[PDB]
Parts: C-alpha cells; sequence; structure tokens
C-alpha cells in the first residue's frame, strides 16, 4: 500500500502528541507524559487515494543527538510544530528546519509549519509572522488545535501533498 512516512518535530510541550492522537484516534489528550518516540499507523483516505500514514511522534528535547537522528532519518515528511503562545518554540523552528535538512542530507525536504493551540487566546506569535516565516522557507503554514480539532486534518494532509509533490 501507498505509505507516507511522517515525523512530528518541535519543542517540548507544543502539542505534537495531542495533534497526532487527535488524528490517529479522534480525541484530545491532556496528561503529564514526557514523550519519547512512539509511532502510530492508520489507513486513511486522502483525495481519493487510499494510503497508510506511519507517524513518528518525537520527544521535545533541548539537546540534539545521533539517537534522535537515527529515528528521524526514516521519515519522508516533517510536521514542524510550535505553540502560538510559546515564543521560544517558534524561534526553535529555524533549528529544526536546519536539523531536518542535515539529517535528510537535502535542500528540499517535504515540510509544513504548524502553529498549535489555536483555541488559546492572548497569542504571543502573530499569525502574519509565522505565515511570513513559512513563505520565506517556501512551505505551507497551517494553524491548529489538538483541542477543538480545527486544522488538524489540514496540517497532516497538506504534508502528504508536499510528500507527493517532491
Ligand atoms: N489548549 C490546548 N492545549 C494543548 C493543545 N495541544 C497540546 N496542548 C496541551 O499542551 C500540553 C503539551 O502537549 P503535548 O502533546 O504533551 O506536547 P509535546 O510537544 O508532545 O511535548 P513533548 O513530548 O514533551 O515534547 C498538554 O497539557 C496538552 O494537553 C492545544 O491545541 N490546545
Ligand atoms: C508532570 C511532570 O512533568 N512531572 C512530575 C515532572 C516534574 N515537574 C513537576 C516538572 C518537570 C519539568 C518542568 N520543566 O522544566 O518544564 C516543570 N515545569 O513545572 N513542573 C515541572
Ligand atoms: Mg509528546
Ligand atoms: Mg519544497
Amino acid at each position: 500500500m501507498t505509505e507516507y512516512k511522517l515525523v512530528v518535530v518541535g519543542a517540548g510541550g507544543v502539542g505534537k502528541s495531542a495533534l497526532t492522537i487527535q488524528l490517529i484516534q479522534n480525541h484530545f489528550v491532556d496528561e503529564c507524559d514526557p514523550t519519547i518516540e512512539d509511532s502510530y499507523r492508520k489507513q486513511v483516505v486522502i483525495d481519493g487515494e487510499t494510503c497508510l500514514l506511519d507517524i513518528l511522534d518525537t520527544a521535545g528535547q533541548e539537546e540534539y543527538s545521533a539517537m534522535r537522528d537515527q529515528y528521524m532519518r526514516t521519515g519522508e515528511g516533517f510536521l514542524c510544530v510550535f505553540a502560538i503562545n510559546n515564543t521560544k518554540s517558534f524561534e526553535d523552528i529555524h533549528q529544526y528546519r536546519e536539523q531536518i535538512k542535515r539529517v535528510k542530507d537535502s535542500d528540499d525536504v517535504p515540510m509544513v509549519l504548524v502553529g498549535n493551540k489555536s483555541d488559546l487566546a492572548a497569542r504571543t506569535v502573530e499569525s502574519r509572522q509565522a505565515q511570513d516565516l513559512a513563505r520565506s522557507y517556501g512551505i505551507p503554514y497551517i494553524e491548529t488545535s489538538a483541542k477543538t480539532r480545527q486544522g488538524v486534518e489540514d496540517a497532516f494532509y497538506t504534508l502528504v501533498r508536499e510528500i507527493r509533490q517532491h
């Protein structure tokens, strides 16, 4: 079957697991769990194509490492998540982008930028600037909430469309 190898990357606590679980299982998580690596697999339909998603939900570390590389290098497409009320997580996106490019040894890797927690008010990252970030990178930008599920299919399905198009 047509599989898409996705990887969910970004700083600790931005909602990587909540996004993924909301997509695998259609409910919201909210518990104290210092993720590590855990992969999900579900057969879904995207634009009339039956396919499998194989999703690696990474740990939010503050140290790079070979082990993380060992996990990441399997991926085809990367969902780069920050939280819109966490400015440091937004600044980190540059380091992930760089990290992903080096790990895949390529200049153009399928990638989408996600700004999660859209249900929360008093944002600290304006949409305009994140959109501008993605555009300066030449990639799509999607906003999302693991809580309300708004945008969550759009973010993951836009990444598969980036995988198909590279
Ligand atoms: N309100 C709201 N809370 C969210 C959202 N996404 C995640 N959270 C909460 O934010 C916290 C962190 O979510 P996680 O999914 O554990 O974050 P993570 O990126 O996997 O963190 P690490 O695994 O440690 O790297 C939890 O309390 C979640 O319930 C969201 O869209 N809205
Ligand atoms: C639920 C949980 O995270 N713990 C029991 C770990 C210990 N606590 C309470 C903890 C760890 C790390 C950080 N942090 O640096 O982000 C915490 N911030 O508030 N409590 C933290
Ligand atoms: Mg997690
Ligand atoms: Mg590209």
